[PDB]
C-alpha cells in the first residue's frame, strides 16, 4: 500500500474505509476531504428519527477506530492528476498521493420537468436537506413527494405520523421496483394507502404553475412542499475527467480498483458485479458501503486477503414495517411464510432459482432474517416444502448446513 | 511501455495492434497466443466470397506491418498470474509479460433450445465453421438460420445466390434491432422477402425433433442445416478469473486499461464509452477492432497521444445491397435523402439530435458515407432542409463545416 492515502468524500463509505485501514495496521497519512461541511454523519436517520427529533448529534458516524486522519471539511476536491498523484481543492491547496480513493457517493437526481417551478421543491440526501425539509413538516400541510422508493415511502411515512397530507406519484406500476419482490411492493402499497397516502402509479410529472403539479394524464396535485425522491446519480466527474471507465458509477474489480493505477474507489460512486446475478450494478446500500469499504482496506494493507464478497442487503424502516431485504428480488419460485396482512404485519419472503435461496425478504420478522443471509450465502438448497412449513425454525434450518 | 509484451488472440484487433506498436517505434518483444491453428485472417469474407469461393489464401491479414513478432498458433492461454506477469499455455510453455493485451474477442452464442439437437446446427466465426456451412450450401437444399443480425442476413443473402431455399427466424419484430435504425430493418425485411427468404418474425426455437425446428407459436419448420446467428458472447474468461472488472466483456478506459495494472484489452472482448450515447457497451466492429487496437498501441508507445476516440460505424453487404451505418440508430429527427424502393436501392439517412448529426446510414451510396462521417465526428448541426434537398452535395456541405 503507498503512502500518503488520501480519500475523495467524508460518507459512511469513506470513514468505514479509513477506519478498517487503522485497525489493519496502516499507520502513514490518510487526509479525507469532505465537501460537506459536517462532522461525518449517517444518512438513514434523515428520512425518520432525525427528521422527526432534529439532533444531528444522535446521528454522527464514529471516526475513533480512525485514529490520526486529518478531515478536511467543507472542501471540495475539484481534479486529480493521476500522472502526477496529486489532488486539487477548492481552497486552493494541493494533496500528494501514493494511493487515491474515491468513495464521493451519488447525488439525488433532479426532476427535468420541475427544473423551472416556483414553488419549493427539495430533495432528502444530506443534513442540509433534512433540516429544510423539517421546517416543512408541519401538521395539516399538503405534501407531495415523486417517487415511491425508499427516501419516498420513509419520508410518506414520517410525514403521516407527524400529521402532514401526503400524496406520492410514482412512474412505474409499483413502488419499490428497484431491488423488491413483486409481492412485497403490492403489501407495502396497500398498507401506505391504509395509513392515508394519496398513491398515484404510471403517472410522470409534465411540469407545475403557481404552486401546482402536472402529470401525464392531463390532471393536477396542489402541494405547498415537493420531495423528490427518483434515484441518484453517480458523483463520478472527477473520475470521468482523469480517463477513469465510468458510466453513471465508476468500474471497479473486488479490490476497489480502478482502470487508473493508484486509485480506488468504493460505495455508492461504483459499479460493481453482483455476485448473485453476476452482472455490474450500483450497489447503493448501507450494508454495501461498509462492507466494501473495510473489504477494500484490508485488501490494501494484506493483498493476501480476498477481494469483496459480500451479497446485498438492505432494510426499510416505513412507519409500522420493518423490511428487510437481501439479495435477488425474484428467481423461478416464491416461498411465503406467514400470512400477508395488514393486521399486525409480519412474514418472510423466500426466493429461489432451481432450488437454491437467491434473496429473501422479511417484514417485522428480523429474527428470520439473519439465518436466511447465511442460507443466501452458501446458495442452499433446503427442503422447499419444509421452508414453507410454519413449523420449521430457519436459525436451525441454516445451522443443518 | 514495459517489455515484454504478449498478446491474447490472434484476431483483427491484436493484429492491428501489434502492427501499430511496430510502427509507432517499440522494437522489444512481441509474442502472440492463437489458438486458431490458422494463419491470421479477416471474418468479414467468412458470409460472402469465402462462402461461395472458398481460398483461405485471399482472406489473410496483413502482418508485415508487423515485423519481428512471434506469432504461437494453435496454442490456448490457458489462464494468467497478474503479479507473477506470467500467462500458461496449453502446450505447457509459460510466458513473462511486463505488458499483457487482452484480445480474445468474442464466441457466437449457442441456442439453448438446440443443446441436445440430433441435425446439423452450426455457428459461423472461424474459417473451421465457414469451411464446414460451405459444404453444405447445395443448390436446392433447405437452410434454416436463426437469428435476423448482420451474420444471418449476410448467410441468407451468399444461400439465395448459390440457389440454396433459406427460412429465417427472429425473436424481435423486426431485423437488426441491435445497431440499426428502423427504418433500415423494415428495408432490409422488404428486399431478404422479395429475393425468397421466408422471414419469421417474434419467434423462439423451443427445441428440435428429428431434423425439423419447433417454434413458440406451436409451428414446424423442416430443415437440412441449421446456421445460429443469435449474437456473441465475450471471451473473458482469463480476466474474470485474474479478477479484472468484466460483465461479458472486459471494462477499460480509452486508453485500453483493464482495472489490472499492467494488463489491457481491445476489440470484441471489450466493454467500452461509446462518447455518442456515452454509455459503456461492447462495440463488436471491425473498425473498431482496427482502430482501438491502434489507439491502443499508439498510446502505450507514445503516452502524450490520446485516448481512443472514434465513433463507432460498420458495414454490411447483403446481396444488392451495400449497407453503411455509422453512429446512433435514433435520435428525435430522422432524414431521408432518396426514395426508399426495391427498384434499385440508393438510398442515406441522417438521424440527428436536437439538430445535431447523430448517426447516419448509406445504402448503394457510399459517396455519402465518408462525408456524413466527418459531419458526425464534430457534431454538427448543418440545415435540416439542405440536408433534406436532393441539390445539397454533402461532401461540400462537410467540407463548409
Ligand atoms: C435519507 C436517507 C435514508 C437512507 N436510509 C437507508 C436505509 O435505511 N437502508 C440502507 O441500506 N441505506 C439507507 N440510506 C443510506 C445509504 O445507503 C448510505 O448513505 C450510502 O450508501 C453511503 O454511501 P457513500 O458513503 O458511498 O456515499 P455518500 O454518503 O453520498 O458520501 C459521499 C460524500 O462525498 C461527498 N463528495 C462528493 N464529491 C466530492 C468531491 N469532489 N469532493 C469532496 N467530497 C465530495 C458527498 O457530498 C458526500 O458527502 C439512506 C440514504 C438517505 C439519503
Ligand atoms: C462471418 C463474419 C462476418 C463479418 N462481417 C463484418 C462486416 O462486414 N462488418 C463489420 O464491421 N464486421 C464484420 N465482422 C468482422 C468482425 O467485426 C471482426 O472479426 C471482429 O470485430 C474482430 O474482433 P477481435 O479481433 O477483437 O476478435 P476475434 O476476431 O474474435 O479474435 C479473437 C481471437 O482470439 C482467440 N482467443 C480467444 N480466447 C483465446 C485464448 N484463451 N487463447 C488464445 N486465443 C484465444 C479467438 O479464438 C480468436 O481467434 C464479421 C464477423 C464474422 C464472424
Ligand atoms: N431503506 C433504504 O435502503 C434507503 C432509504 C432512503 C434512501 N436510500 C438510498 O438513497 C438513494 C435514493 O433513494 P430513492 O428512493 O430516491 O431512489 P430509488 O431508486 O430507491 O427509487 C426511486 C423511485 O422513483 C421512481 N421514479 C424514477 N423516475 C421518476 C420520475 N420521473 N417521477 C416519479 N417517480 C420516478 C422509480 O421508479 C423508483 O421507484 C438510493 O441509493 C437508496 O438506496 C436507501
Ligand atoms: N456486417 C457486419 O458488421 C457483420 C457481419 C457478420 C458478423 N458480424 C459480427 O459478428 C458478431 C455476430 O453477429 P450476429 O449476427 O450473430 O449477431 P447480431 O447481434 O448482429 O444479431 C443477432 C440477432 O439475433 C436475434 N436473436 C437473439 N436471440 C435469438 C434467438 N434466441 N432466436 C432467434 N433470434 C435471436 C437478435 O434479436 C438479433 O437480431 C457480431 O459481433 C457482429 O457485429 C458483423
Amino acid at each position: 500500500l503507498k503512502a500518503p492515502v488520501v480519500v475523495l468524500g467524508a460518507g459512511l463509505a469513506s470513514v468505514s474505509f479509513v477506519a478498517e485501514l487503522r485497525q489493519a495496521g496502516y499507520q502513514g497519512l490518510i487526509t479525507v476531504v469532505g465537501d460537506e461541511a459536517e462532522r461525518p454523519y449517517d444518512r438513514p436517520p434523515l428520512s425518520k428519527d432525525f427528521m422527526a427529533h432534529g439532533d444531528a448529534e444522535k446521528i454522527r458516524l464514529d471516526c475513533k477506530r480512525a485514529p490520526e486522519v486529518e478531515w478536511l471539511l467543507g472542501v471540495t476536491a475539484q481534479s486529480f492528476d493521476p500522472q502526477a498523484h496529486t489532488v486539487a481543492l477548492s481552497d486552493g491547496r494541493t494533496l500528494p498521493y501514493g494511493t487515491l480513493v474515491l468513495a464521493t457517493g451519488a447525488a439525488p437526481r433532479a426532476l427535468p420537468t420541475l427544473q423551472g417551478a416556483t414553488m419549493p421543491v427539495h430533495t432528502l440526501r444530506t443534513l442540509e436537506d433534512a433540516r429544510r425539509i423539517q421546517a416543512g413538516l408541519r401538521p395539516q400541510s399538503r405534501l407531495l413527494i415523486v417517487g415511491g422508493g425508499v427516501i419516498g415511502l420513509e419520508l410518506a411515512a414520517t410525514a403521516r405520523t407527524a400529521g402532514v397530507h401526503v400524496s406520492l406519484v410514482e412512474t412505474q406500476p409499483r413502488l419499490m421496483s428497484r431491488a423488491a419482490p413483486a409481492t412485497l411492493a403490492d403489501f407495502v402499497a396497500r398498507y401506505h394507502a391504509a395509513q392515508g397516502v394519496d398513491l398515484r402509479f404510471e403517472r410522470s410529472v409534465t411540469g407545475s404553475v403557481d404552486g401546482v403539479v402536472l402529470l401525464d394524464d392531463g390532471t393536477r396535485i396542489a402541494a405547498d412542499m415537493v420531495v423528490v425522491g427518483i434515484g441518484v446519480l453517480a458523483n463520478d466527474a472527477l473520475a470521468r475527467a482523469a480517463g477513469l471507465a465510468c458510466d453513471d458509477g465508476i468500474f471497479v474489480d473486488a479490490y476497489g480498483r480502478t482502470t487508473c493505477p493508484d486509485v480506488y474507489a468504493l460505495g455508492d460512486v461504483t459499479r460493481q458485479r453482483n455476485p448473485l446475478s453476476g452482472r455490474f450494478e450500483r450497489i447503493e446500500t448501507w450494508s454495501n458501503a461498509q462492507n466494501q469499504g473495510i473489504a477494500v482496506a484490508r485488501h490494501l494493507v494484506d493483498p493476501t486477503a480476498p477481494g469483496y464478497a459480500e451479497l446485498p442487503w438492505y432494510w426499510s424502516d416505513q412507519g409500522a414495517l420493518r423490511i428487510q431485504v437481501a439479495g435477488l428480488a425474484s428467481g423461478d419460485e416464491e416461498i411465503v411464510r406467514g400470512e400477508v396482512s395488514l393486521d399486525a404485519p409480519k412474514f418472510t419472503l423466500i426466493e429461489l432459482q432451481k432450488g437454491r435461496i437467491v434473496g429473501a425478504t422479511c417484514v417485522n420478522n428480523a429474527r428470520d432474517f439473519a439465518p436466511l443471509r447465511r442460507l443466501l450465502a452458501v446458495g442452499a438448497k433446503p427442503d422447499r416444502a419444509a421452508l414453507a412449513d410454519p413449523a420449521t425454525d430457519l436459525r436451525k434450518l441454516a445451522a443443518a448446513v
